[PDB]
């Protein structure tokens, strides 16, 4: 299953990317993270609590795609995760149009397909309070 | 080895703040989604929207009084391999009820987890305050 989010954004692509790809910024949409804008780079995305996912940059087209993988390792088939999270951004007169592409959920994770579809609007709209 | 302390007071009984920490549809209002169960060696998940996920196992019970349980997360990197003890105090107070939070097993090369219960367990009790008297008369 994939999970797909999309929204228009009233700014410029170069101002969405930093918030997608500079560390201080993205943990206040999102949170915790090593993230780096360099293809190979691995890196983590946590919680004070300790959750924590693992990574690695996969694509990186400045103001124009950003993918990285989105995974957890797990004994538990429905908590291991595998699965890819791609943003594309397309710029638009008024600013910049986002899309999220999150693919991977299995059939046996109902509860990482639903947390997405559920999260990601949280977490766009952090993010476009960040931006405003 | 260190361990994370968090006390407030609570301006509510015992009796419900109990309720809000062993009932999995209160427990997922102030914590997190999980399929906790108050009885000893019962083996739980806590897990967010987003794919992070806990393994629990209750360690104590003691109704209205003391919560004990495991909060575990074997990770490859020993700076995520989290393995501790999340335990609950309970005191019965004039106007409602102390509430003490211990949760120890921090390795001294775990320092980002260490912090990060630091504050994040005073997040988690802003919600659990919040709801009790959202469910209040």
């Amino acid at each position: 299953r994939t999970v797909v989010v999309e929204r228009q954004i009233s700014h410029p692509p170069e101002k969405l990317w930093r918030a997608l790809t500079q560390p201080h910024l993205i943990e206040e949409w999102l949170m915790k993270n090593d993230f780096k804008p360099a293809v190979g780079h691995r890196f983590n995305i946590s919680a004070d609590w300790g959750g924590v996912l693992d990574c690695e940059v996969l694509a990186v087209e400045p103001n124009k795609t950003l993918s990285y993988t989105w995974n957890l390792a797990h004994q538990d088939p429905a908590f291991d995760l595998r699965s890819v999270v791609t943003f594309t951004l397309t710029p638009t007169p008024t600013g910049t149009h986002l899309r999220m592409e999150q693919s991977g959920f299995r059939p046996d994770q109902r509860r990482a397909y639903g947390g997405a579809k559920m999260g990601w609007p949280q977490f766009f709209e952090k993010l476009e309070q960040l931006l405003d």
